[PDB]
């Protein structure tokens, strides 16, 4: 399928990755930056994150899923539903909003697209309404993640796709911060792209530190298989 080979043949091997985010969180404003290499093959992605500007007013884990689908292995049973690379190299518009259960939201724009060899995730972020005090600039959820499957439907008349999923982080005192996350993909490219059947993608994420680094920071290894359609 002269289609499934092109935007898919980006993806054949290591492929670096260069993620640039601007936040601003109940105006406290913060920079990240993080350098990376993701192996679609494999389902594999390994990135590195750093708060350009001092100390991150979030935690960490609440920007996982903020900082690239497009690495999610797809079965080969399955490559005829990969819209993400389908849109590729021109790239895709990825927007959300993120609810935190009693307490504020994140508002999202990326666009996912390649500057030469380099995959390239540029986010925008804006957080209202959260408590000073709460789970998120109280800093009190912990450094970990959950694994979770994340289903995504065709969004025909937008030419792309919308997913839907919630994420549990866990909090301190044992209990859990549900963030509700509603999403749209819609390509940037005026040409064909892959619109899928109801599927699903499995996150597996892993957060860690480099014992090497003073900056604030975070290590990310993400696992992700397309399911659902067997």
């Amino acid at each position: 399928d002269p289609m499934v080979s092109k935007g898919e043949e980006l993806f054949t091997g290591v492929v670096p990755i260069l993620v640039e985010l601007d936040g601003d969180v109940n105006g406290h404003k913060f920079s990240v930056s993080g350098e990376g290499e993701g192996d679609a093959t494999y389902g594999k992605l390994t990135l590195k994150f750093i708060c350009t500007t001092g100390k991150l007013p979030v935690p960490w884990p609440t920007l996982v899923t903020t900082f690239l689908m497009c690495f999610a292995r797809y079965p080969d049973h399955m490559k005829q539903h990969d819209f993400f690379k389908s849109a590729m190299p021109e790239g895709y518009v990825q927007e959300r909003t993120i609810f935190f259960k009693d307490d504020g939201n994140y508002k999202t724009r990326a666009e996912v697209k390649f500057e030469g060899d380099t995959l390239v995730n540029r986010i925008e972020l804006k957080g209202i309404d959260f408590k000073e005090d709460g789970n998120i600039l109280g800093h009190k959820l912990e450094y970990n993640y959950n694994s979770h499957n994340v289903y995504i439907m065709a969004d025909k008349q937008k030419n792309g796709i919308k997913v839907n999923f919630k994420i549990r982080h866990n909090i301190e005192d044992g209990s859990v911060q549900l963030a509700d996350h509603y999403q749209q993909n819609t390509p940037i490219g005026d040409g064909p792209v892959l619109l899928p059947d109801n599927h699903y993608l499995s996150y597996q994420s892993a957060l860690s530190k480099d014992p090497n680094e003073k900056r604030d920071h975070m290590v990310l290894l993400e696992f992700v298989t397309a399911a659902g359609i067997t």
